[PDB]
């Protein structure tokens, strides 16, 4: 047979992701893979973002909401039960990522939608206000294969989505990718009872219809740690912070604030999630800590537990500042979440 068929039982993105890459890099020249799948609160942002200017990294920590870097490239999406993921696997030169959007379209004028593609990586539906998207996707490609992984927009929390892709307002100057901004709907507008295993079946019956050949389904679950090598690794790096955030192209923030006991602004260069360079600019009537700190942020990790550490530990050599080091580390801390 050259298809495969995969289904996830796992609603983790890290997992589940881990799951596509091993797939991928182990699957055969010949092979077709479909996996379907569904992430619990997550932002799903591509290879190249930033986090902090992409999504709110704040609310999303505060929400137990996940962030997850895809090895992919294109934007910033949100994922709750109530969307779907397809990925589609193929070797080259067969690869192609229209054969793929054109048997989500397939199932989805089965189910009684018409869709179709817009720009590079959109399908969107008619409505009485205007096109609306309902599927991102977005691909990777080697030089043997390639794989296009989309999503579709059931019945999502789209009060939520919206939520998480509001940033807050940072000065920021980052090189990265930026996402493009649609107005969205789920199709559960168009199809009151839309489901995910509906749609999970009628992609799969459109994927079999292309191919002319069907295959059973696997399950895999989260319950039995996957026997794809070099499994473990993958998770493990897919849910590291150094991936996640710390893989955001080079960037500054320049953060400030106006406290009782004076101004503060601070310039961080940041590269591989490490402050690279840290200046201090007050009018403290007390400028000696921040001083000191200025020079010991270098090479500190841009997170706030790394970062309340370092303005923390100034306490011993400048204790009569501990008000000042104190308010200083809260704000810094929720300044670069
Ligand atoms: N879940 C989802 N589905 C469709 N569109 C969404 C979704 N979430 C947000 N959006 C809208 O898309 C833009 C961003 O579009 P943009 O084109 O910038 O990015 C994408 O579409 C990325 C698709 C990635 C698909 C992967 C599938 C497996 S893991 S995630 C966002 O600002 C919202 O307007
Ligand atoms: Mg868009």
């Amino acid at each position: 047979s050259t298809l495969r068929l995969l289904i996830s039982d796992s609603y983790d993105p890290w997992f589940n992701l881990a799951v596509e890459e091993c797939i991928f890099r182990q699957m055969p020249a010949t092979q077709r893979v479909l996996f379907l799948w569904r992430n619990a609160d997550t932002v799903v942002i591509g290879r190249a973002q930033n986090p902090w200017k992409e999504c709110n990294t704040r609310r999303m920590e505060e929400d137990n909401v996940r962030l997850a870097r895809r090895s992919s490239g294109g934007g910033a999406v949100f994922h709750d039960l109530g969307n779907t993921c397809f990925t589609f696997m193929a070797g080259k030169p067969e690869y192609d990522k229209t054969i793929s959007t054109s048997i989500v379209l397939n199932a989805l004028n089965a189910l009684g939608v018409s869709a179709e593609a817009s720009g590079r990586n959109d399908l969107v539906v008619k409505t009485v206000e205007g096109d609306r998207k309902v599927s991102g996707s977005a691909y990777r490609e080697t030089k043997d294969r390639g794989f296009h992984h989309g999503t579709l927009l059931l019945n999502a929390d789209l009060s939520r989505l919206a939520n998480y892709l509001n940033p807050d307002k940072k000065k920021l100057a980052a090189k990265g990718i930026t996402s493009v901004r649609s107005r969205v709907t789920n199709l559960t507008e168009l199809l009151p009872g839309i489901t995910h295993e509906q749609v999970c079946e009628a992609i799969t019956e459109a994927f079999f219809a292309h191919y002319g050949e069907r295959v059973e389904a696997e399950i895999i679950s989260p319950n039995k740690t996957p026997d794809l090598p070099n499994f473990a690794e993958t998770f493990a790096r897919q849910s590291s912070w150094e991936w996640n955030f710390g893989q955001a192209p080079a960037f500054s923030h320049l953060l400030d604030e106006r406290f009782t006991w004076g101004g503060v602004e601070l310039h961080f260069d940041v590269e591989k999630g490490h402050i690279t360079r840290a200046q201090v600019f007050t009018d403290s009537l007390n400028p000696a800590p921040l001083e000191a700190l200025a020079g010991r942020l270098q090479g500190c990790l841009y997170r706030a537990d790394m970062l309340q550490q370092e303005c923390e530990a100034l306490l011993v050599d400048f204790p009569e500042q501990e008000k000042e080091l104190r308010e200083l580390s809260a704000w810094m801390a929720g300044a670069v979440r």
